[PDB]
């Protein structure tokens, strides 16, 4: 239908939709406010000018456009040519279900731990530590720890924050603070001092999450994006293959 | 020249040059080394096979072709037009150095001081703070000032890092906290209370920096380019007035 006539010639409703078909992402020009399709109408008669203006002057015959034409339109038809081969891709459930289950122990969330921790010098003054906390529980175990932590503690990463180290894995940190840490219960402390590279240590555990196990139903549309990807790749170069051995190809 | 025949057919190193010259960003093909030539001719080889098989299929006749195609052809037809006017566009040394005469006093640096302070709930608190600390100076009077505002500040946003506040200009903070920082002389303490929504302060100034004139030389790159982009939205919307008022226009 004519939404519009520019010099006499008719605008249709259907080229300006075609027109703003991609930046409109789906929703139909018929749908838009009165006013939204009178700014769409406008923009597009305005590029129907410049193009007329542009033949005008005659730039089509201008290399700058020539060539990118040339370029165009042979990109063009590779995309096409390699988007009828994405159109026979599928991976059907089977193949889904079992890269999941073959990968089961990978689609984990590691065990963490939340801790604070003292660091001094000295075998000796974190068991004097040891002792200032010991037969303290809960609450009062942390402020008092925190709170030493502040005083005592020679980390300059913590020691200011009560000796915070928040949320961590086993992958973050050496081992031999990392093993207890993990050993640990919640809302307690290391009755032995830890021994490290950097010193002694005393830490105080907050909290833990054991190891958890990431459902089928959470990962399965990303499996199977990964899965129709290899797919297409390997149909592609094999493609790729077909068509280079089937020519005779001689370099210079 | 050729560099391949494939079925017969040569390739020149202009069509493969051609093709990559996007990529190769200047660098110009007949430089690169003789392993890197190869690969990109073994490319564009697979690139022809790959359109000379499309076409076989029939994929010109594609609508997902011809609309491609037709899109295109009329955005770089506009792109070229549009180019054409981009390269009329240009801003003599004059307007640039008279933008920035016109607006030098926009073009500084604003002053900043960095400071550490004290937040306590009562006037003689702050009094008490400011008594402890008089007399002392330098490194001796940063040291101790920390240790307070780590005991005794009521700040959770700073106390725990001796009140530290980083740098920070007068935009940034209540007035009234500001006027005090910005009068002090570096390394020395606010010697009355400051007081503000949050109760009475004592500010501790380790440096400042005064406001800094930023130079032509500095941003007049920046300026032209600036100047030419707005110059060419004006070329452009007014080109496109012209081509409009000159059509005669009926929306239905």
């Amino acid at each position: 239908a004519t939404v519009a006539t520019v010099n006499g010639k008719s605008i249709s409703d259907t080229e300006v939709s075609e027109f703003f078909a991609p930046m409109l992402r789906g929703q139909d020009f018929k749908t838009l406010p009165d006013n939204q399709k009178k700014a769409l109408i406008q923009q597009y008669i305005m590029q129907d000018l410049i193009l007329q203006d542009a033949k005008k002057q005659n730039l089509e015959k201008d290399p700058l456009y020539t060539k990118e034409l040339d370029r165009a339109k042979d990109a063009i038809l590779v995309n096409v040519y390699q988007e009828k081969i994405l159109n026979t891709i599928k991976i059907d459930a089977a193949k889904v279900k079992a890269f999941y289950d073959q990968n089961k122990d990978k689609y984990v969330k590691p065990a963490r731990v939340q801790a604070k921790h003292i660091l001094v010098a000295t075998e000796k003054e974190a068991k004097d530590i040891i002792n200032e906390l010991k037969g303290l529980k809960g609450k009062e175990l942390d402020a008092k720890f925190s709170e030493l932590a502040k005083e005592k503690s020679i980390d300059p990463g913590s020691k200011n924050q009560g000796g915070e180290l928040g949320w961590f894995d086993q992958s973050t940190m050496v081992k031999p603070f990392t093993d207890a840490a993990f050993a640990l219960k919640n809302g307690t402390i290391t009755t032995t001092p830890v021994k490290t590279n950097f010193g002694y240590h005393v830490i105080l555990k907050e909290n833990s999450q054991a190891k958890g196990q990431i459902k089928f139903d959470e990962v399965k549309q990303g499996i199977e994006n990964g899965l129709k990807f290899e797919e297409f790749k390997k149909v592609i170069n094999q493609k790729g293959q077909d068509l280079l051995n089937s020519a005779k190809v001689e370099y210079k």
